[PDB]
């Protein structure tokens, strides 16, 4: 709850190859009714994912 996300930024984020973190970037982010935030994630080879916000990490 202490990452600061915004779209456009680089993150690490779960893999779609294995689930382990690879370096991705954020697309968008979206807030809905429940209060729940996800961003939509996109990946080197351009593949997209719905990601909750708390499941990304910061790059080292």
């Amino acid at each position: 709850m202490k990452d600061i996300w915004h779209p456009g930024e680089r993150c690490l984020a779960p893999s779609p190859d294995n689930g382990k973190l690879c370096e991705a970037s954020i697309k968008s982010i979206t807030v809905d009714e429940n209060g729940k935030s996800f961003a939509v994630v996109l990946y080197a080879d351009f593949q997209e994912r719905k990601i909750p916000l708390k499941q990304l990490q910061e790059v080292k």
